[PDB]
């Protein structure tokens, strides 16, 4: 069975309290993330060789996939990739920026505080469903960008370093309309060591 | 003061229980709808003559508004118009299709049940944030369509007859990921008399 699979949550479902509630972690991982994976697998039954593509390969070739599944793959491979990435980029452990990522942030944004203010504003300003990202070009230059729905920077040859889900399902149970509070609290759980590994993998 | 205003909810905040929870009615009307109106008013301070346009006129002329506010008006006039419409199209009173709207539904969909199945599927399939609509052309022909985010059929010269908000804020507190249950339950509160008036106003 080479079908796509849901990666088990890398920590306990209540591990990110009180910043993200356990009930939301359960729904977000066990229902939403699961649905993207199930729908993706369903769409590829017609073209089983695509089970041998990685999620990244699917996202990098949306415009050359067979026409009848291009959109469903964009949405569901997007959802699967983004959520796996998102749960991996959070942690109950205490972490801080270090090494080349720490330096790159200062280089490209001036300081960590300036980077943080820009990321928070970009996340706050996403209209509708979507994501805010810290991304790197192939040469390691950092920038902040957003994507709508489950679109991914990977599709634009940009490599995600950290990313924040601002679909309302990600924050409504605890924060309701107060997305600003969700965004601010999320920085307490960002896994900077994972972010560093993402940056090093260029 | 000719600024745009939030229309007071046309019934008690708990009037739509148990189909839509009181807490959601409060947030949806007092926070989300309010924010669209506030942001719209803010954007028009630079062009105060636009306070004399109706919301419909704004939505019908997005591509000819001054370039610097076109997008913010699309989103926020959209939000203001759509929510006023949405709260108006629900009621705690019992209503059923009648008169020309009842006949048009049978004419254009075959039966009410066929109309309902199509509407429910369209609402379920909206990906990301958006709306499902029953709309009419100027000549009274009915169809079902969806819009993303706060885009409106009005901008495409289609007249909304009923419409359902499927942004996650509209259903997450009570239904979480189970949008299907929200959609099915919503038909208990559709105001068919209001829908008839919408259809007659062509
Ligand atoms: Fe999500
Ligand atoms: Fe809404």
């Amino acid at each position: 069975n080479n079908k796509f699979k849901v990666k088990p949550l890398p920590y306990a479902y209540d591990a990110l309290e009180p910043y993200i509630d356990k009930e939301t972690m359960k729904l977000h991982h066990d229902k939403h993330y699961q649905a993207y994976v199930d729908k993706l697998n369903a769409a590829l039954e017609k073209y089983p060789e695509l089970y041998n593509y990685s999620l990244c390969e699917l996202l990098q070739n949306l415009d050359s996939l067979p026409k009848d599944i291009a959109t469903t793959v964009r949405n569901n491979a997007g959802g699967a990739y983004n959520h796996k990435f998102f749960f991996d980029i959070m942690t109950p452990e205490k972490t801080i920026p270090s090494e080349s990522l720490k330096e790159a942030i200062d280089r490209d944004f001036g300081s960590f505080e300036k980077f943080k203010q820009e990321f928070q504003k970009s996340a706050l300003d996403v209209f509708g469903s979507g994501w805010a990202w810290l991304v790197a070009t192939k040469d390691g230059k950092l920038s902040i960008m957003t994507t709508p729905n489950q679109d991914s920077p990977v599709s634009k040859n940009l490599t995600p370093i950290i990313g924040l889900d601002v679909w309302e399902h990600a924050y409504y149970l605890k924060y309701q309309n107060r997305r600003n509070e969700y965004i601010d609290n999320w920085f307490n759980v960002v896994n900077w060591n994972g972010a560093l590994e993402n940056y090093k993998n260029l």
